[PDB]
Order: C-alpha cells, then sequence, then structure tokens
C-alpha cells in the first residue's frame, strides 16, 4: 500500500501512545529538508549552508520539541527559550559537503535525536550523550533524487521525496546492509599518511591473497553519498585516524554517530578502530572520531588487520 | 545580463545566418533533458534509462535535423525515416551511470553532434567520424541540480536548470579548466591490472618526489560527475585499459569523444595514451577507448610517464 | 511565526489530547489535495474527476480513520473494509466544477467530516446526519494558486500550498466574513424560473431604493470559486429554490453543508430560505438543497424579502 | 507528432525564411509567462506588489531580446523607447498581469499582448504604438488559471498551449481553434444594469426571455478579461463590456486589452465590435485610450448588433 513518512510516523506514534513530541519534531525536520532540497536544485542562481542552518534551527525551535540544538555551524550549543522548550536534543549537519557543491555532487543533511536525560536547566552537556542513547537518526541525501533515510528502534526506512506533491514516499522497508560487500571507500590520496593497518587492509582489497575478485573503489567525498552507497550496495567506508589526525577528522556528534546508528540498525558495524562509535562518550560537542563502517564481515576484517598492528 | 540557453543558441545561430537546423536540434535535446531531469528526481516508484532513450530518440527524430542516431541503449545505429530526415548525426548516452542510480549518485546525458560528411544514403557509417569533426557536444548532469554543459567552437558554457520555470540559466560563460589540478580520479580496484605507466603516475600522486602535497582522490563512478568535477575544480581523470578490458572500457562514440571535446574546448587535454582521443578514427559505434583527460599539465605529466615506458 | 497545515493540526490535536484519528484523516485528505492539484495543472495533456475520486477514496480508506465515504461520483455510500475502519464519516465532491475545466476556471474539492453515529455496522444511515454534527469541513480551491480552507469549532483558517516544498502555509488565521458586501452571485440566465422573492431581492441589488451604490455581479459557476470569493470579499451567493427545481440544485450532503459550515464558522449565514442549511435532516445521501449564503446582512435582507412573499 | 511552442514557432519562422527577431521576442515572452505563472502560484508566501514585478519582468525580457524599440504597458504612462544597443524592429503592447486587483480571491489572472511591426523609418516614438489592430503581427494571452495556458494567434490562426510545470514547456493542445458559430452563454456585469445603454437592456432581455421561446442562455462573469474571453473562445457565446452614457468609451484599454482579444477572436472565426465599428479598425490617438468591446460567436455578436441598430 501507499505509505508516506508523515503517515508512517503517525501510525507508529499512535501505536506507542507517546505524546507526539517526536512526531512533531520529525515533521519539522522533514519540512525543513524539502526546503533545502528546493534551494539546492537552483543553488547558484542570484550563503547556502547558512540558509540550511537557519531553516533547520528555526523549524526545530518552533516545533516545541527541542531544548538543545547542536549544529556544525554554531560554536556553542543552542539553548531554546523556555516558552518553546521541549524534551529532545538534536545534533545535525544541515548541509554536509557544501564545500564540494560547485561540482554539483551530492550534498546532505545528517541528524541525530537524543532525549534530555537530566532535569537540570538545558545546557551544552545535554548533547554530550553516547551514540547508544540515540532515539532516532538519519540523513537527507540531495542527489539525483532527494532521499530521507530514517533509522529508529524498529529499524531503517528509506523515503524518496516526490517534488510534485512534496511528500516523502516509503520506498525501502526496514533495509538491511549486505553481510559482505565488494566495494571500499576512502580517500587514497592521503596514502602517504596512512596508519599501516589501513595500508595493509587496502592492499588486501586490491591484491587478495586467496585469489578472489578484487574490490571496487568509490569515493564521492561527500559523507552522505559515500555512506548511503555503503548502505544500499554493501561494502566498507573509512575515514580513519592517521598519525596527523589521531582522532580522525569527521565530527562524532552529527556525522559519525548518526551514520553509526543507521549502520547498526541495518545490521552493519561502525568503529573507531578501538571501540564501537556509538560507545564513545563525548566531552566536547565538536570533537572528532575516526569512523570505519559498513558490512559486518568487512568492518570485522578491517578490525582483524587493525588488531595485528599492536 | 540574464541569459538562457534558448536565447544563447539563437543569438549565435542568428550571428551565423545558418539554416536553423542545429538550433532546432539543440532545443529538442534540451527539452529532452528537462523531462529526464523530472524523471530522475522522482525515480524508484516500484526501466528508467529506457524512458531516457525513447525520449531523446523521439525528440531528435521529430526535430527534422537528424538522420543517423547512435545510442548506448540500441545495438545498431538508428536510421531516421526520410520524411523527418535532417543533416546531423547524434551519438548519445541518454542516461550515463544508470546502473548506479540506486545510490542516487549522478546520472547524466552525454551527446555528440556531427554534420553528416558523406553524401551516400544514411547508414551506420555516417556516425564513424572522429571527434575532431564534432560540431557540438556536451552533457546534462542530473545531480544536486541539473546542469547542462554545451561545448561548441566558440567555447564551453554551463547552464543550470531552473525547475520553477524550466529554463537553462547561464551560470558559467566560456569556462576554462585550471592549468593544473590537485585531484586525480580513477577506480583503483583495477590496481592489480594497471599498465606500469598508470601505476607510476598514481604513485607520483600519493608520494611526490618533488616534496609537494599529494593529490586528493575522488571517484563517483558516473562519468558525467567525474568529468564535471575535473572541469570545475581541475585535476585528472583516468579510465585506462586494464588487462580485463584491453580496448578500454568507456564508449568512444558517446562518452570519450564528447568529454574529450569539452575538455579540449576548455583549454584542457584528453588522450588515449597513444594519441589524442579526438584524433582516433572509429570503426565501430559501440567501440571502446582508454581515456585520460583533464588539466593540461596533469594530462601532460601522465604522458611523460607513458613515454618513459617504451 | 511560520505555520503549516500539518504543524497547526498536530498542535490542536495535542492540546485536546484526542486519539489522533482526525489528524490522520486531515493529512490523508491534504495529500489527496496536493496530488489533485498537480494533475489539475497538467490537465488536457494526454476522466479526471475519476482520478480525483479514486485518489481521495484510497487516501481516505487507508487513513484508518474512516468507515463511510459518500462521494458525488458513486451512487451508493462506500463502506470501508473493517481492517481499515475508523470512526469518521466523510462526504465529499472530489472535483467540483469538472464540467467547466476546459475554460481553466476553478475546480475544487469539497469535504465535510462527521462523527460515526451508530455502533452497529457502519451503513449509509451514518451519512444522513444534519450539518450541525460536522466535525470539520472545507474545500480546496485549484485556481491561480491552490488554497485549502479548513473550518472547525475554533474557526476558519485559509492555507496556501507552496508547490516548491509541498506544504500548506497558513495565510489567514480565524477568518471572518465582512458584515455586508457589494457583490451578488447567481446565474441570472435562469431569471425566467425565479421564485418572486429571488426576483425582488436581485432587483433591489441593481436598483437600490435607499439611493446607495448598486451591487456588482460575479458568477464563475464553480461553487468553490464563488463561495471563496464570497468568503474573502463579502456578498451573497444564491442557488435558490425555483418552482421547477423545488429542492435546489446543489447536493446537501457534500456541497451545501460544508459550505454552510465554513460560512457560519466565519460569521456568515447560510439558508434554504426556509431554514438554516445545517439544520436540514437529509433523507438521501445525494439529496438536493437550495442555498443562499454569504455575509449576514445580505442573507438577512434576502430572508426579510422571502418573508414578504406569503 | 508532439509539439511545443518553441518547436512550433521555430518551424514557422524557418518556413518563412525570416531573420528570427520575432521568434526571439516570443521566446522572451514565453519565458516571462512561465516566471509570472510560477510567482502567481505562490502569490502569498512573503517584496514588491505583483503587477510591478510582472511589468518589470516583461519589460526587461523584451528589452534584452534585441527585438523591440517601443513598449506600451498598462503600468507606464508613456511608451518606453528601448535604448539603441538593444533596439529591434517590433512594438509590444501588453498588460503584464490583467485582473491583479482580484487575485486575492484566486480567480483567474492573465497576461495579454499584441505585437506590431514598426512602420516608419523615423526615430522610434509613442506614435509608433498608434497602429490599428488590423496591423497586428501576433497577439494573444496567458491565462493563469487551474492550469497555465498560452493562446497565440497569428496570421495562420490561433493555437492553445498548456504550460507543463515539470519541464517548463508550452505543449500544443488545440491546433487552429475555431469559435462556435452560435453559443448559449452571455457574459457581462449585470450589477450595472441601471446604467445600461438601451440596446444592451434589450439584447440581454432577449437572452433571459427569448421571444421565439427557445432556451434561455446561462450567464457567466468572472471579472478577469482573460478568463471571460477565454471561456468565450472555448465554449462560444458573447462577452460584453459596452459603452454606457456614463462611460461613453467603454472601460477596457484598446492597445493592450481590446485589440489583442479582437485579434484572437477574429483569427478564430469570431467577431469583436464596439457597436460602432470593428475593434481592430479603431485608429488610436492615445496609447492609454479606452474602447468599448463586444466579442464572441459570430451569430451572437450579430444578434446584438441588430439590437444596437434599432437604437438610432
Ligand atoms: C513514529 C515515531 C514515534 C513517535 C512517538 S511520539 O511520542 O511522538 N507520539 C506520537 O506521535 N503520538 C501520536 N498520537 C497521535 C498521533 Br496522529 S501521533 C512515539 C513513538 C514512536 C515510535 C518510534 C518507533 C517505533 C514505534 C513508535
Ligand atoms: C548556436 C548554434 C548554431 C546554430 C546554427 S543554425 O544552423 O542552427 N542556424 C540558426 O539557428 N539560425 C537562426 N536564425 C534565426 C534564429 Br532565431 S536561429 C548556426 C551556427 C551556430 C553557432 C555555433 C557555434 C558558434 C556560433 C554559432
Ligand atoms: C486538529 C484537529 C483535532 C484532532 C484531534 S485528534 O483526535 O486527531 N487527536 C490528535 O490529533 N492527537 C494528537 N496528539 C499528538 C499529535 Br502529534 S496528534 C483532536 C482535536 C482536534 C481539534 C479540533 C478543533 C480544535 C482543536 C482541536
Ligand atoms: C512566429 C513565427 C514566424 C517568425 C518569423 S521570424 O521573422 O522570427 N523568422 C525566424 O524566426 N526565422 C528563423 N530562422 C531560424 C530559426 Br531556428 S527561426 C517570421 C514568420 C513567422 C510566421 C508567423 C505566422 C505564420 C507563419 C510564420
Amino acid at each position: 500500500d501507499v505509505n508516506t513518512l508523515t503517515r508512517f510516523v503517525m501510525e507508529e506514534g499512535r501505536k506507542a501512545r507517546g505524546t507526539g513530541e517526536l512526531t512533531q519534531l520529525l515533521n519539522s525536520l522533514c519540512t525543513a529538508v524539502k526546503a533545502i532540497s528546493s534551494a539546492v536544485r537552483k543553488a547558484g542562481i542570484a550563503k547556502l549552508d547558512v540558509l540550511s542552518n537557519d531553516l533547520v534551527m528555526n523549524m526545530l525551535k518552533s516545533s516545541f520539541a527541542t531544548c538543545v540544538l547542536v549544529s556544525e555551524e554554531d560554536k556553542h550549543a543552542i539553548i531554546v527559550e523556555p516558552e518553546k522548550r521541549g524534551k529532545y536534543v538534536v545534533c545535525f549537519d544541515p548541509l554536509d559537503g557544501s564545500s564540494n557543491i560547485d561540482c554539483l555532487v551530492s550534498v546532505g543533511t545528517i541528524f541525530g535525536i537524543y532525549r534530555k536525560k537530566s532535569t537540570d536547566e538545558p545546557s551544552e552537556k545535554d548533547a554530550l550523550q553516547p551514540g547508544r542513547n540515540l532515539v532516532a537518526a538519519g540523513y537527507a541525501l540531495y542527489g539525483s533524487a532527494t532521499m530521507l533515510v530514517l533509522a529508529m528502534d524498529c529499524g531503517v526506512n528509506c523515503f524518496m521525496l516526490d517534488p510534485a506533491i512534496g511528500e516523502f514516499i516509503l520506498v525501502d522497508k526496514d533495509v538491511k546492509i549486505k553481510k559482505k560487500g565488494k566495494i571500499y571507500s576512502l580517500n587514497e590520496g592521503y596514502a602517504k599518511d596512512f596508519d599501516p593497518a589501513v595500508t595493509e587492509y587496502i592492499q588486501r582489497k586490491k591484491f587478495p591473497p586467496d585469489n578472489s575478485a578484487p574490490y571496487g573503489a568509490r569515493y564521492v567525498g561527500s559523507m552522505v553519498a559515500d555512506v548511503h552507497r555503503t548502505l544500499v550496495y554493501g561494502g566498507i567506508f573509512l575515514y580513519p585516524a592517521n598519525k596527523k589526525s589521531p582522532n580522525g577528522k569527521l565530527r562524532l556528534l552529527y556525522e559519525c554517530n548518526p551514520m553509526a546508528y543507521v549502520m547498526e540498525k541495518a545490521g552493519g558495524m561502525a568503529t573507531t578502530g578501538k571501540e564501537a562509535v556509538l560507545d564513545v562518550i563525548p566531552t566536547d560537542i565538536h570533537q572528532r572520531a575516526p569512523v570505519i563502517l559498513g558490512s559486518p564481515d568487512d568492518v570485522l576484517e578491517f578490525l582483524k588487520v587493525y588488531e595485528k598492528h599492536s
């Protein structure tokens, strides 16, 4: 039957007899996503990551379901005024890949939603929860089409934006990543700076000792695109720690965690090398994390080589 | 001032006091792109590159400006019935990258336009001209926005589709690629099969001898996106012959030739390793060709290593 | 603040802590509205009031909020299957004015929503309520822009569809009709059959006795266009009882009743001449009704003239 | 085969071996229509009022076409003389958003245009816009209704195009339209019946109460000229905005409302009169002068003109 994101969220929200605050929040995000999608298709005529930031910021503020908002674009967390204050914490990158938008390759919005756990007054620390605590997370990918991928406790669902009616149509129910993929994704230009484990794992994808087929390589350089491909076709994506960047480069709160959550809810894995990404407890909201995610056999096989190098 | 694609082609067409057949052909092409763009932003829905083929076929056949049409989706060249017959030959990929559209990564339309050179009755042979003979070429990239790249004798111009009004807006007049880039683009999964020249060139990009910065890596795997990025940012793109596809992989008539034409007309280069791409005289409509294209300094620096290897 | 139909409808439902079934009904209705609009902007291109009925029919059936559906296009009431059964009855014209769409004049969707009366099997009898029992009613007007007019207990609100984002933006909060207008609206070609009371009232509008300005005449003949203009500019709309048609022409259940409800909730009036439209108790789901509605001073002035005529 | 406005106009322009200045002008016009159509469908989500943008939209699209020298608009008191670098050979009279005082009620709005070729070799001036309607090269209207329709009348005839919003192309949906010989619908404001010229009261009375006791006509009046005329074209009948004694010259403007509708009507086999003459034969003395107009099906306008004769 015909399913929309807005119908989907109402059915499950009625099922659980919750107050509606999350359903309101998600509609607020999803309405913001359509706006960003619309501006991104004419992005150039007559900044853009600032429109996207203010759009999400204000649609979230006025949903009455948020108390603390963390954005890549703001130095400190945003504390909602008391009259509009609600029960959830939101971390989001409003336009990831906006530095690589001239080449018109994919850009995206990534979000993670937490519950405020304490009853203290809202502060920056309410966003410093571990990824395990995520209530809902996912991304909008503004590509050949606009797709919203929503991961929650029940699982991962893919909605396609139909611009003719401005509704997110359910196109992939409860998606589950392949156990093992045939594709690897990372920037090999920085091979000069690779941790030796990364060097060895990549060589094994290009030169298998067991004389099976070598893997293919893809790297758009936009995290939303690279991860979505890992989700849909299977494989491995790596933005790992090198010796210059000992904690990786991507941000934990609003890039690594929501992708780690989506992966895990699809049956995949997501690590820093040392632990699961979702078990890292943040002390800084803009802190970084290495990330290797994808099919469990591939993330495990990478972990097998990571173990070898001390 | 405000310029549209339809206006631009007519102004250059009026300037040359030509018959109007090419202007009609280009509008029939550009109208086709707008339909394809619509289809791609609304994909999924429970095959699509066949829509794109038949759209382009019928838009061209009824332009009265075409006589022989070569498409990736058809085994033989298409010979237009005489009542609609015209003076131009069109080679085209109606949806390049349509096998990687589940990942919502770029899809695109590539086209090459020849005036029929022989005076026989039209046949497949009329499509076997070399790229040097191209009158017009370019691509539509269905990405975060739909962008049309039109290369002609005067130079390269980029038009962005405005979806509110369905017009291609001029956003880049007389584009010129960077003299040298910082990005190389290829599938390194075929590393086991690389010609030593590609192997050495790639080694120089990751580990420079001159103690400069290594290049970055990008590879979408959809040729329109990689070429468009190379044009917009500079760098070098390679799909060389590996040991599996010894005559290269990309098609000469509608991938290599139109992209080589755009490169060269923007001050760049495009080679097979042995020669320039556009100087190759084709014998088969779906024949393949190795290709290395992009910035002149980068294409040249690769060619230096090709010489070194006999 | 920025308000959309979906955000507004969730807040009113949260405030009153209802089960959510009406909000789902309104959203399924709204999605049908957007779908109809898109088709109405491309009509003629190769009936349509059948697409709209099937569109509303299945959007409502699968809302899980309805049990009985009465349409202008189906002879009997439609009983929703028990798996999809809900507590509300909806009477609607899915595409009002579908006979005059060649002139690109307005078309519309009219709906009225009731609460199920029986606890038996839902049946046609559940649709035979008087207008007073209406939970919600209103119309979508597909004109120069698409407008949704939603009337509830709190009042009447007007929403404008933004097609770039496919969200209904609130543009008119708690609208109230002018006390007295300067425009009258009915078909004067049928003057031959007028009840003498109608003849006298209309003549008073062309030739005022008190030496005031004569009223203007407007008549689109599509009920959604005329009533909305009556709502927004004030005046009176008449499709009265003549002796040839003693029960009027428009259908009571899904044209007169929702329009009367919107009028009354907006500070206006709506009569059969003999009584209020919402006070008529229907005996047939397709029964007819005379209707005179609009600004209260004008309807009263008509009613005082109807009284004079025996 | 499947035809768009842009394909159609190029084919006819190549058939006639012309220079292209007219085709470019029409494309600049079509681009103006699509933009206005998009803005009208969002006529609420708020910087300047809409008819002021529409005027500037059409003004600058025509100026920068290199095909115009004189432009007459409802919103500008004098003709606008195009600067020489962008100067071309055509004159455009247009209403960029007709019916815009009644856009709040979402009833139809429209864009009306008539295009004349500059006749003199003098410097372009306001006088160049004073040609009569017969001299029209091209005219028609955009109706922004439930869908956006482009109606284009030329010497060969009248064609109706549908704006398809997914691709921004005007799709030809009605080739060489022809109005009914006789209709069953009349159109004018009967609120002003107290002020009717005596022939009008008689002709309307004949339509509500026919003497031959045939069927009475139905009445329709939107109050937007584009919609009222367009319904007349498609269904047949008669539209009237005639002269009363209070308004001896009618109300509508000749150069950019009456003339282009008269051209569309006549090229579609219809009629269009002031009562005293055919609309396209009036020789204008002021670019903003008014003219009465009665248009539509050939049989209906004639039955009116016969009543007009009885009255001196
Ligand atoms: C759909 C998301 C969701 C939202 C909420 S809630 O707190 O937002 N409540 C809520 O929306 N109630 C409503 N009542 C009437 C209407 Br109409 S919506 C509670 C649970 C879940 C959920 C998540 C995953 C699986 C299953 C359920
Ligand atoms: C723009 C494409 C083009 C088309 C043609 S043509 O053969 O199609 N003639 C043509 O269109 N004539 C017209 N007359 C009135 C109108 Br309006 S269009 C001839 C030359 C060029 C051209 C190409 C590159 C650089 C400069 C010009
Ligand atoms: C907006 C229409 C409406 C719907 C409903 S309801 O039965 O649909 N319940 C409902 O929506 N609950 C939800 N809780 C959380 C979320 Br998120 S939705 C109850 C009352 C009213 C209402 C009507 C008129 C005035 C004021 C309110
Ligand atoms: C609006 C169509 C039209 C345009 C012109 S023109 O002066 O604009 N020439 C013109 O466009 N030439 C071109 N050359 C290359 C290309 Br591609 S178009 C002349 C006559 C007619 C015409 C009008 C009515 C019926 C039949 C034809």
